[PDB]
């Protein structure tokens, strides 16, 4: 297990565009292509992305190209932002995955946000950090996801992507 492997089993793999779970036009491997509700203005998004006229629908490669570019967006936030780099330093390799998770899903605004759970984390009180970041609209809208993530936070195992 990985940080690409995990975020493959929690974002799935489609080649057309679909709507993600909060309803937006989406990719690939969890590729968010707009807020917008118009499908033109998501198709137009895909065609930049990819630097070519899709008709919606893109290759295996293609997809694996974004995911790549999409995690190293997720370090790259983290490790610009003053709130965030300390906790990430902070973890080992198998908690940075989760971390990278977070960001992927939510972006780096949002989860600079957590800064109770990111304290938490920072103190390596992990029990504490599990609770309270369950106590969040992420929880509750995604929480097959989030439980995984925050099992990993909490034990800084793989047990949680295991099975599945």
């Amino acid at each position: 297990m990985n940080i690409f492997e995990m975020l493959r089993i929690d974002e799935g793999l489609r080649l057309k565009i679909y709507k993600d779970t909060e309803g937006y036009y989406t990719i690939g491997i969890g590729h968010l292509l707009t807020k917008s509700p118009s499908l033109n203005a998501a198709k137009s998004e895909l065609d930049k992305a990819i630097g070519r006229n899709t008709n919606g629908v893109i290759t295996k490669d293609e997809a694996e190209k974004l995911f790549n570019q999409d995690v190293d967006a997720a370090v790259r936030g983290i490790l610009r932002n003053a709130k965030l780099k300390p906790v990430y330093d902070s973890l080992d390799a198998v908690r940075r995955a989760a971390a990278i998770n977070m960001v992927f899903q939510m972006g780096e605004t949002g989860v600079a946000g957590f800064t109770n759970s990111l304290r938490m984390l920072q103190q390596k009180r992990w029990d504490e950090a599990a609770v309270n970041l369950a106590k969040s609209r992420w929880y509750n809208q995604t929480p097959n996801r989030a439980k995984r993530v925050i099992t990993t936070f909490r034990t800084g195992t793989w047990d949680a992507y295991k099975n599945l």
